[PDB]
């Protein structure tokens, strides 16, 4: 015989829930001690009748273990001594039953053994509901990573049964307690039944609007059309994908849900009433927003204070003033944002640093069909480029790759005639920039295009504006740049941030969980990079991207916003997301072996990329060491049933609209798996951090990143032109985002740029001890240590005076891609996952 000693570490529901956490021995713990929680061991050695493990007698939990050197916060440990003997062999898993009717978060189980066998660890981290809601029993497996042979033969059937239980068929309305994973189409976002005007086109499953699938939540469809699904306030996402917190303001999801639920209506009211004016009359009135805040009544102020998590997001006077924090962009100079040098610098080191291209043939073309400006070009004034700096000719400078383009002409042009039928007067833009002889970039022309003055075949109504610094000229130029910037803010929310990151990544979470058992080595590589992404994504469909959401209301594309993001999905090709691939695709880097990342950069002074290539290569070296420690040969891989099922399923199903694309890796080689895995970790950690954490630092001055255009360019000698002349600022303010959306936008982007105190960053942070594989842990440490070396290289780079696109006119050292951050609206820190 032998009693194996176990110590079960756990967390009680109230330690983790928002509704209790509203506050951040005492033997609650006694309740666990009746015939309340029972565990039961499973062998990885002795096999019953038809192989299936062998279950050592259900044991209940006795005695509270008061301390342990390792207990941590909100965790309770319990002791449980299992009866066991030589003849049952080694425990490799365990069943668990909660009878308490209050779920608890199981953290771990350690067994201190009986043969020459060290302490077996189980890293559970999962919610255990009441044993009656389940029809089977929650099984948990030990610490050992096994390739999909499903290795210890007693375990093989237990390994395939859970896999089967997490897929759980595509039927029914998913409940709070469920862990079923499956795909569905974006048919979730509109509400047809509150009017036809409230319908939104189903995204995915068709060619006009292809889209990545999202998690199936199983609700009853809409009444006025069965193809869409009923709205609801609680969107299901598989339990344990929804992450608890020990303190609030860490419930940053709660910040967003209540900003839309409660804050946006009560605030709305002051603009539908009168205590606030509706337009800002001066740049001064905007800068006063984080000086004294917005004088509002206590009917909004006491109502919008104690609502949890939205503390410090709103700095308050105490009463009648909701302040905002100064965004980093004006902390050294309140006026440097207007600088050409800055507008051009944010294309490389800004919130959206990701899009610029080396112009190869002038004039840039559209890539729009037979409606003949696609089969035609940019009307840009070749004979109006280079205002003082270098006087080369066009091809001399294209030979030198000194000209670059921000082309925002094509995604919005189909929808422009419609966006301009409403209240917003958008302007399809492109802008040619010349790399100043000293490393900086300089905007030489913006081309403001409209559709179809008389028609729509040969429909491009282009007007190019050129830089100037005195009089109406500079005021017109400023509004011109304002029209680029507003286009780049919808492109950044809907495509660079939500599409290229949150939407694209959710099929992988669903496919991984449905097919790669927890034990699998690849699953443990990938798992930490999925933390809360299905949860924040559940809330985006509930509030951010739905029928009357903040994005529809706050961004240029308006109601056509996510549909336009699905048209651009037409072009998303998985492999060009890989950073050096992306830099080449855009003609920002040429291949060159000699140069330290296998490619040479045009605009070498370029921060996002110089820094990010460092983090890419670090991820790629980690994943290659990890992959190659389990796969012996390419045949090992090709034979892996769990990896193969997985890849098959997200190509054909999760990214089902794209199933037939020729660029997809067939997972037949290692190095193809290094590449797929390296791209998903990049997207889930450094791309989303790069694209998301500079949002308030830059976009907190609505002046510097406006989201909405209300007027077309001031005409000739007309009273709008005369208003410019006699009051440029009031003219500016009434072209860009009105004040009620400026206030909604700074609330939502303030939250989106916040690091929760319990953020697990890329910087080596896993979160307990996930594997037995010493080789892996060691390799993990090398990753973590290379990242610390990277952070120092990157900060050293911010002090090189010869690198000025790192800082620019309002000395804002590019810190977005430094791995660690402490906790706030810190402009750095790469999380492991898309979490906000
Ligand atoms: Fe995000």
């Amino acid at each position: 015989g032998h009693k194996i000693k176990g110590t079960v570490v756990l967390m009680r529901k109230n330690v983790l829930d928002v509704n209790s956490v509203t506050s951040v021995t005492l033997d609650t713990l006694t309740a666990f001690l009746g015939r309340s929680v029972s565990l039961q061991l499973i062998s990885a050695t002795k096999a019953d009748a038809n192989g299936k493990g062998k279950l050592g007698k259900a044991t209940f939990l006795e005695g509270i273990i008061t301390s342990l050197p390792t207990l941590g916060a909100g965790q309770s440990a319990f002791k449980i001594n299992f009866e066991w003997d030589d003849g049952s062999g080694i425990p490799g898993a365990f069943y668990i039953k909660n009878f308490m009717q209050t779920e608890f978060f199981l953290v771990s189980l350690t067994l201190e053994d009986i043969p020459n066998h060290g302490s077996i660890h189980f890293v559970c981290n999962s919610w255990i509901y009441n044993a009656k809601l389940f029809k089977s029993d929650r099984i948990f497996f030990a610490n050992q990573t096994y390739l999909p042979s499903e290795t210890p033969a007693p375990l093989v059937k237990y390994r395939e049964e859970e896999l089967h239980n997490l897929r759980g068929d595509g039927t029914g309305e998913r409940k709070e307690w469920e862990r079923i994973y499956d795909y569905d189409v974006y048919n979730d976002l509109g509400d047809p039944d509150k009017g036809e005007n409230h319908a939104r086109p189903v995204l995915g499953g068709n060619d006009t609007f292809p889209y990545p699938r999202r998690g199936r939540t199983g609700r009853k469809p809409t009444r006025k059309d069965p193809n869409s699904e009923s709205r609801s306030n609680d969107v299901y996402l598989p339990r344990d994908e929804a992450f608890g917190h020990l303190k609030s303001s860490d419930f940053l999801t709660y910040g967003l849900k209540s900003v839309s639920q409660n804050v946006l209506p009560l605030l709305q009211s002051a603009f539908d009433l009168n205590f606030t004016p509706r337009e800002f009359d001066s740049f001064d009135e905007v800068h006063g927003l984080y000086s004294g805040g917005i004088k509002l009544p206590t009917d909004i102020i006491s109502k919008i204070s104690p609502l949890p998590v939205l503390k410090e997001i709103f700095r308050t006077d105490g009463e009648q003033a909701l302040k905002f924090p100064p965004p980093k962009v004006i902390q050294v100079s309140k006026s440097a944002w207007m600088t050409d040098e800055e507008f051009a610098r944010e294309m490389l080191a800004g919130v959206n640093p990701n899009l610029i291209r080396c112009l190869k043939d002038f004039p840039p073309r559209s890539k729009l069909d037979s409606q003949v400006y696609g089969d035609h070009t940019s009307q840009i004034t070749k004979e109006h480029l280079e205002p003082n700096l270098e006087g080369l000719t066009v091809d001399e400078a294209i030979q030198n790759k000194r000209l670059f383009l921000l082309d925002h002409h094509d995604p919005i042009m189909p929808y422009l005639r419609r966006i301009n039928a409403t209240s917003t007067k958008a302007y399809a833009t492109r802008t040619i920039l010349f790399l100043k002889n000293d490393g900086t970039l300089r905007p030489l022309a913006i081309e403001l295009s409209l559709p179809h003055p008389q028609g729509d075949q040969s429909g491009a109504f282009s007007q190019v504006f050129l830089p100037a610094d005195e009089g109406v000229e500079s005021s017109i130029w400023l509004l011109a740049k304002a029209y680029v910037v507003v286009n780049d803010s919808c492109y950044h929310q809907l495509v660079s941030h939500w599409l290229n990151t949150h939407a694209v990544v959710e099929p992988f979470i669903i496919a991984t969980n449905r097919h790669l058992s927890v034990v699998h080595p690849i699953y443990k590589l990938l798992h930490p990079h999925y933390r809360d992404t299905m949860n924040i994504n559940g809330l985006a469909r509930l509030s951010l991207v739905n029928d009357g959401g903040v994005i529809e209301q706050t961004f240029l594309w308006g109601r056509y916003s996510v549909e336009m993001s699905a048209v651009v999905y037409k072009d998303w090709v998985f492999t060009d997301q890989a950073l050096p691939a992306d830099l080449i695709k855009r003609g920002m880097a040429i291949e060159d072996p000699s140069c330290p990342h296998g490619i040479r950069l045009v605009i070498e002074d370029y921060p996002y990329t110089v820094d990010g290539l460092e983090i890419w290569d670090a991820i790629k070296t980690w994943v290659h060491e990890y992959v190659f420690l389990y796969y012996k040969s390419d045949d090992t891989l090709r034979e892996d049933p769990e990896l193969q099922a997985c890849w098959k399923e997200l190509v054909e199903v999760g990214h089902g609209d794209k199933k037939n694309e020729p660029w997809w890796p067939k997972m037949q080689t290692r190095e193809e798996l290094v590449e797929a895995c390296a791209i998903i970790i990049w997207t889930a950690s450094a791309l989303h951090a790069a694209v998301n954490f500079g949002q308030y630092p830059y976009g907190g001055l609505i002046l510097n990143r406006p989201t909405l255009s209300r007027r077309f360019m001031p005409e000739k000698g007309s009273a709008e032109y005369e208003e410019l002349r006699k009051n440029p600022q009031k003219a500016y303010l009434k072209t860009i985002t009105p004040k009620f959306q400026t206030l909604i936008d700074l609330s939502v982007i303030e939250i989106l740029s916040r690091h929760a105190s319990d953020e697990v960053y890329l910087g080596e942070r896993d979160n307990p001890n996930w594997t037995s594989d010493t080789r892996a842990l060691e390799a993990f440490k090398r990753f973590g240590n290379k990242l610390a070396q990277i952070e120092n290289k990157l900060s050293e780079r911010n002090n090189d005076e010869k690198l000025r696109n790192r800082c620019g006119p309002v000395q804002m050292p590019y810190t977005l891609l430094l791995p660690s951050s402490k906790e706030g609206l810190t402009f750095r820190g790469i999380p492991n996952s898309i979490s906000i």
